[PDB]
């Protein structure tokens, strides 16, 4: 599924995205637009033979299993495949544990390029909130 941007910004928000770990909801919907382009479907390898996954590129490297990353982690417990779905629930949940783990936001080098110290609010201007 390819989310519209409030489309997305009210599915992260009924989904408890909404500053959480302080993170405003524009964070996480600047985040999925890099990351993704708002596209649960997108997958990107990486370097290092991992792929990242969903609308946030949640990589196979550290949390979720694609039986192709060979030494990785699977920390958010899911297939990776999971955070593909139109359903935005596991990359949220996933990506939840992914932010609380110390390192915030700056886990989506998309976030961090393009999303930090921007005005993020500007991802959820004129949403129905
Ligand atoms: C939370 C999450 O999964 N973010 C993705 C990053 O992890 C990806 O960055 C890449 O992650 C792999 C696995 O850890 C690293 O080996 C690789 O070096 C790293 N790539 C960069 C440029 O840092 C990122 C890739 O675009 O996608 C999500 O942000
Ligand atoms: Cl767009
Ligand atoms: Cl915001
Ligand atoms: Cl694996
Ligand atoms: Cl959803
Ligand atoms: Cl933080
Ligand atoms: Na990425
Ligand atoms: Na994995």
């Amino acid at each position: 599924k390819v989310f519209g941007r409030c489309e997305l910004a009210a599915a992260m928000k009924r989904h408890g995205l909404d500053n959480y770990r302080g993170y405003s909801l524009g964070n996480w919907v600047c985040a999925a637009k890099f990351e993704s382009n708002f596209n649960t479907q997108a997958t990107n390898r990486n370097t290092d033979g991992s792929t990242d996954y969903g609308i946030l590129q949640i990589n196979s490297r550290w949390w979720c299993n694609d039986g192709r990353t060979p030494g990785s982690r699977n920390l958010c417990n899911i297939p990776c495949s999971a955070l593909l779905s139109s359903d935005i629930t596991a990359s949220v949940n996933c990506a939840k544990k992914i932010v609380s783990d110390g390192n915030g936001m700056n886990a989506w080098v998309a976030w961090r390029n393009r999303c930090k110290g921007t005005d993020v609010q500007a991802w959820i201007r004129g949403c129905r909130l």
